[PDB]
């Protein structure tokens, strides 16, 4: 009786996919490629997939209008909404919204309707449907489901940050209020971090004059709807972690301590500042036997900011080597999860210094697989820092001096200090499994639902 | 405050041989400010007690200039206060690419601690032969001063009044740890902290709650309790100084009256500062005009040069020039003009002539022009006002309140303002003047005194 939906499914012929497997339910997601459109058309029952975890799932892909989907993905969600929720605008010079934003918003409504139709069509014969709506791209869905199913439990879980009210307000009026209107009819809105729940509540208080927020209870009362905000942290999926280095890396790292920065090709991952911080720390000859690997996993390169970030990182690494000597810093840029885990295991120092991050799962996974008791530098603005920051070197991701000094201190630490820190850090990470988080969703929603309906 | 001597301090005294200057005039008290130059130091040495200065408003004040170490000051001014600190509180960083703080930021903090001890020392020396001093400390360069005054004058009323925004907690947190905490430690010992807008007070309380684990905030009482100090946050709006708006009819700058002659005139006016948002103003104008529709309309971008040595400000001027060049290329030659000077007679004259006034700041501590301009305007000009100006909390309901980042919204507001008839414009402008008129400098000074006295009484 549980229905699960999220936009992104990268199929070839994922946390939401693992959750589908845990609950043994179908997963409604978007067809993006032509192959998905064909597979979906040819397979009305859904497409079956085995995940690495060994879980096997059924995925129902929605065939959107291709132009609507193109605009929504490339412009609205991955670019505009991304910069709105992940703090990428300077205000002085960007953004400047024109007609494109309005057409994007209309297209967004159409995409939203596609998901609501799929979810309602699929649940139509269900007497007591439970709706789990995942991701920021589906923020419009709860209002549509609520209109048809006034009594259904609806969780909206957002995997990315929620920005401060002043920053949320950057968006065009129809969009900044329209998104909030779409979300509040949910029974429960979930984020990974208290800071995001707080920012959400402030955004609502600021923009919606009829809303009453309660900061202590973390609730909104708005036009009938009572909505509860919950923080439900996620760390890792053990079954997905249950590898070998990329080519050249083991021999290149052989006689050295290895610093690893790892993340998507997304500006929030902050590899440019990580490299510049390493350079400050290595500035001759502050460090001698150390190399740095920048592991990048290509993702949404249809966004200009993402392409431009890659170039900025490449430029920084070349400048690093020009300074520190040839082959001090390398980039390895592929989407092999096996390579990522291998890099995690080999690291002497792990850097997850994001400008901001909804959670950051790498900061749980990496210490859990690392067999060198690697120290971890973690940005204070990652959702993960609310659970793990006391066990890592928590840093301001904009301060190169602070980061360089953390790098230097981490590499100076002996194996006995590193052993003890790493043990505490693993102990803190270990409870935050995918299975526990799924349970947290259902438990939170069940509790809130009784009050929501009342 | 019977029996009290009041002391007023602020950094900026652009004296060549200002709101704080007018306040010194209102209260008949000396103004302690920074010697920027060699001339300033000489004048201050020659006149230990102070230099007499007539303001154009007609008031006469005594100004006492503090000699700083020349290098300390140039760095505090050029890098810290004109540039780094400005971007922090006026929202000029994208986070993805800027800022990246290096060793210069830590040295800058150290220099800032010096400039701060300079002011606190001078203030305390000046008040040393006073039994019951009252300290009015103005604007963001002096954020460190209240802690030092409190340390040496535990029972003195201290107001710190910040003229610029206070940013959201997440944004304030961009700053290096020593600075983001250090500045809060500096401010909280004040009896009262004032801002021009409620939003700034709210953001300040959030920053304190976020960074200072020892502090307790009350969002409704607007208070902080931290390590002993109870601090009250107050919103004290300021609009205009009537003594700068009376007197003879001002004259327009060279050629403007001719050029604007047969046309409706859109005026954007402001300092050469990215927050003033002229580039978007011009692009919104172009969207509203093209192609036909605003045929008898011209646009004047009045810029007042200030801090052009800051790269962000130089870049802004370049972007505006570029947008004006592109506007003219599109709409026809000489449709949009830039006119730059710091002539206040020219500014008032342009306010007077405007058919449409645009004050569309990306953010603004208050913006006083949005009060002055409707008060002197002779044409019932409409006002487009950014919702992110502190002024909008008082005047937003009486103007066309816009999201300053939305070109479509702004173009539609330009079109709607110019489509309005004389009776609608007359009625709107009368309500707008009525809403603006009470917010005088004199009333704001009284608000400072009244708030401080009340908060001090709650010792
Ligand atoms: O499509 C947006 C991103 O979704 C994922 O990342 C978000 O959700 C993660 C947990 O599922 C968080 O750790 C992270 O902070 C969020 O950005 C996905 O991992 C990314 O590849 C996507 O860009
Ligand atoms: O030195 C910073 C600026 O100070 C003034 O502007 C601030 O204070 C004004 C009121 O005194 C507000 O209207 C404005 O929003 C603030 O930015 C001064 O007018 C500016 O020239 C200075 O750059
Ligand atoms: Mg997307
Ligand atoms: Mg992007
Ligand atoms: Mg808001
Ligand atoms: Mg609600
Ligand atoms: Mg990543
Ligand atoms: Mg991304
Ligand atoms: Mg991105
Ligand atoms: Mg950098
Ligand atoms: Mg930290
Ligand atoms: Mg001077
Ligand atoms: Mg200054
Ligand atoms: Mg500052
Ligand atoms: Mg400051
Ligand atoms: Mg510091
Ligand atoms: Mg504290
Ligand atoms: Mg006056
Ligand atoms: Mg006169
Ligand atoms: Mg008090």
């Amino acid at each position: 009786e549980i229905f699960l939906a999220s936009k992104r499914a990268a199929i070839t012929y994922n946390v939401v996919a693992e959750q589908a497997g845990v609950l043994n339910i179908s997963w409604i997601a978007s067809a993006d490629s032509e192959d998905d459109r064909r597979a979906s058309a040819l397979n009305p029952d859904g497409v079956t997939m085995e995940l690495h975890s060994g879980r096997e799932i059924l995925v129902r892909l929605i065939r959107h209008d291709p132009a609507v989907f193109r605009n929504v993905q490339n412009f609205m969600t991955a670019n505009l909404m991304w910069a709105a929720n992940n703090y990428g605008w300077d205000r002085w010079t960007q953004p400047s919204f024109g007609s494109d934003a309005r057409e994007g918003w209309a297209d967004f409504g159409r995409f939203t309707r596609d998901f609501a139709d799929a979810i309602l069509k699929s649940s139509a014969q269900s007497a007591d449907p439970v709706y789990l709506v995942h991701d920021y791209q589906l923020v419009g869905v709860p209002a549509l489901l609520r209109e048809q199913r006034p009594d259904a439990p609806i969780l909206l879980f957002v995997h990315i940050p929620w920005p401060s009210a002043d920053y949320w307000r950057i968006l065009p009026k129809e969009i900044r209020t329209g998104i909030l209107h779409g979300m509040l009819p949910a029974t429960t809105i979930g984020f990974f971090a208290d800071r995001w729940c707080r920012n959400f509540l402030e955004s609502v208080a600021d923009l919606l004059p009829d809303a009453r927020i309660d900061r202590e209870a973390m609730t909104v009362e708005w036009r009938g709807h009572r909505t509860r905000l919950r923080t439900m942290p996620l760390g890792y999926s053990p079954l997905t972690l249950d590898p070998q280095l990329p080519e050249g890396i083991e021999e290149w790292a052989d006689g050295h301590r290895l610093v690893v920065h790892s993340g998507r090709t997304d500006p929030i991952k902050n590899a440019e500042r990580a490299v510049r911080a390493f350079v400050l720390a290595a500035r001759g000859g502050g460090l001698e036997k150390t190399r740095m690997l920048v592991r990048m996993n290509p993702n949404r390169l249809y966004v200009p900011a993402n392409a431009d970030y890659v170039h900025r990182v490449e430029t920084a690494v070349a400048e690093a080597n020009a300074e520190l000597g040839s082959d001090t810093v390398r980039i390895d840029n592929d989407n092999d999860v096996n390579h990522t885990i291998a890099c995690f295991r080999r690291a002497d120092l792990l850097i997850f210094n994001s400008t901001v991050d909804g959670q950051n799962l790498s900061t749980f996974e990496a210490p859990l697989v690392n067999e060198r008791d690697a120290d971890v530098i973690l940005s204070e603005t990652c959702g993960a820092a609310e659970v793990l920051g006391e066990y890592c070197r928590s840093v301001n991701p904009f301060d190169l001096v602070e980061q360089a000094e953390a790098i230097s201190a981490a590499l100076a630490a002996g194996p006995r200090q590193r052993a003890e820190a790493a043990a505490r850090r693993r102990d803190a990470a270990r409870p935050w499994t995918l299975e526990a988080w799924v349970q947290a969703q259902l438990d939170g929603l069940a509790a809130d639902h009784a009050a929501r309906t009342a």
